């Protein structure tokens, strides 16, 4: 019986192994397998991501289209920034790997990670943590821990951290403060593989480390303020940069098109139906009637007191800044193998190969990861 632990560090670009000394991350590729280029998806935000890596689905399928969303049927809308995620609706055109795991007969369990704390189809993670972000590391280690070893133990477990994505935010990628951060969550995948060797887990575990996307650099040289073009009074604000969504009130649609449209270089302003197919972002309600796009490193605010941070993601997922980190080892994994490339997509199918599930209907593949594998 295969078992596999997810570990999501937020916001770790795949190439901030290079930045300082990642002897760990480095321990862990000599003993297993990395990809150096993974396409996640659009928007490059925690929610979308995280469960497009639970599903194997796009965005416009699983429904968790922003970290922000407005769903004009449910006429509810869902917010991170105000801890409002937990309106099931929001979840349940998808259903994640740990409900398909329990529903072959095992265990699942989850620490802090996104959704994992939500109540979808009826159903949680066997075992899991309400969120908040006050707990330690080493105290999310030790829960997935007793997990596996439980007198029900888990064969399926998630951890999240929110570094390096909050430091990320606040110094941007490019501060010679990211040093500090990477090193530190480097640390902390050490103290998870010692963790997993005191336990006996170490070789019997699929130890699966990557992220939901990187980070650019920002300027408050590089903004684009909506009321500059746009009557604030004429249209809401779903989610904000660098991904504006934006639901015209009734009748200034047009208006509101026709004066953003061109009106900055380095923001692209769609019509729904005329989103871009490779972002696979369209064909969901949530999608709102206007979405305008920042270019890499170009922040949108609404007015001059809007936030304003150093880091930021959410741009175009074919950006390299954009893309985040995979790694694994276990005895499921090749040893010391890099690949050059893979789809965020593919890791629920081949979570579902090791575990011997039924894939639900999904957008990856199996046969583009199976080189990963011993
Ligand atoms: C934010 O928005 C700005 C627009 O305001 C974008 O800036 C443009 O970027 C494009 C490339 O993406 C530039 O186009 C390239 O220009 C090169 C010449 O650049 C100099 O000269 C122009 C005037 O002609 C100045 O505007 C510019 O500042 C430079 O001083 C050409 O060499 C390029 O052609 C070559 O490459 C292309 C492929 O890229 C080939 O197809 C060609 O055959 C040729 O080999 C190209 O024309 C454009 O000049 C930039 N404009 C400005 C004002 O700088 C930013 O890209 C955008 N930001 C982000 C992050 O997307
Ligand atoms: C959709 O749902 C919202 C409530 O949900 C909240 O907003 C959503 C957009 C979404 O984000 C949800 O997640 C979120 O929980 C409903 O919002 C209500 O809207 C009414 C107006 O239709 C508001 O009442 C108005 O409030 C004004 C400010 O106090 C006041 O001036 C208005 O008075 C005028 O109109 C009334 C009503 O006819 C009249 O009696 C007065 O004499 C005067 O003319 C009016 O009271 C509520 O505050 C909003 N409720 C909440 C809980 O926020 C929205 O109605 C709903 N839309 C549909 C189509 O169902
Ligand atoms: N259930 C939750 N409630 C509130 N915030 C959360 C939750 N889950 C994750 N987060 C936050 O989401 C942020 C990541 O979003 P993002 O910037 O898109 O990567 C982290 O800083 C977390 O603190
Ligand atoms: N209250 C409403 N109920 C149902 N549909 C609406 C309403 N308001 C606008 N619409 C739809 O939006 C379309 C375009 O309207 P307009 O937004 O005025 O360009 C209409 O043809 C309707 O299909
Ligand atoms: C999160 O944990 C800290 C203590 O570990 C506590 O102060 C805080 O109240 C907790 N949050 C919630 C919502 O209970
Ligand atoms: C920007 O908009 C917010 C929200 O409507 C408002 O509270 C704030 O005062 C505005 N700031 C400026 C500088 O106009
Ligand atoms: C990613 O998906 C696209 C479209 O399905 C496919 O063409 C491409 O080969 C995939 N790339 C990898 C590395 O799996
Ligand atoms: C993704 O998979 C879903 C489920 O089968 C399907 O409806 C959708 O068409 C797929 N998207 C693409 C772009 O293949
Ligand atoms: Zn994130
Ligand atoms: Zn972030
Ligand atoms: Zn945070």
């Amino acid at each position: 019986e295969q078992k596999v632990l997810v570990v999501s560090f937020d916001g770790f670009r795949w190439d901030y192994l290079y930045k300082v000394p990642t002897p760990h991350f480095h321990y862990i590729m000599k003993n297993g397998v990395h990809v150096n280029q993974v396409t996640n998806v659009f928007i490059t935000k925690a929610y979308p991501n995280h469960y497009t890596l639970v599903t194997g689905l796009f965005a416009e399928n699983h429904g968790i289209v922003a970290n922000d969303m407005f769903d004009p049927i449910l006429n509810k809308s869902f917010s991170l920034e105000h801890m409002d995620i937990y309106d099931s609706k929001f979840w349940e055109e998808a259903t994640p790997i740990w409900i398909t795991n329990q529903r072959a007969g095992h265990a699942s369990g989850a620490a802090m990670w996104p959704g994992a704390d939500v109540k979808i189809h009826d159903s949680f993670p066997t075992y899991y943590l309400p969120y908040n972000e006050s707990v330690s590391f080493e105290d999310r280690v030790a829960k997935i821990i007793e997990w596996f070893t439980a007198k029900d133990p888990i064969n399926l477990g998630f951890l999240y951290w929110e570094e390096p994505d909050d430091t990320g935010h606040d110094v941007g990628p490019d501060s010679p403060l990211m040093g500090s951060v990477i090193s530190d969550v480097d640390h902390k995948l050490g103290y998870l593989i010692k963790m997993l060797k005191r336990a006996k887990l170490w070789n019997n575990v699929n130890l699966i480390v990557t992220s939901d996307h990187g980070m650019t650099q920002c300027s408050k040289q590089r903004v684009i303020e909506l009321d500059r073009y746009l009557d604030k009074e004429h249209y809401t604000l779903i989610d904000h940069s660098p991904v504006a969504a934006i639901l015209p009130k009734e009748g200034k649609f047009d208006e509101v098109y026709d004066a953003l449209a061109g009106a900055h270089p380095n923001l692209t302003v769609y019509k729904k139906e005329e989103i871009p197919e490779r972002w696979h972002y369209k064909h969901n309600d949530r999608v709102q009637p206007i979405v305008a796009v920042a270019d890499e490193g170009w922040y949108i605010l609404q007015n001059k007191s809007d936030d304003f941070l150093l880091g930021n993601h959410g741009y175009d997922n074919a950006l390299a800044e954009m893309h985040p980190i995979f790694l694994a080892h276990g005895p499921a994994f090749r040893k010391n193998f890099t690949k050059e490339a893979m789809n965020s997509t593919d890791l629920y199918s081949l979570l579902c190969h090791l575990l011997n599930l039924t894939a639900l209907p999904h957008n990856g593949s199996f046969w583009n990861v199976q080189d990963l594998l011993s």
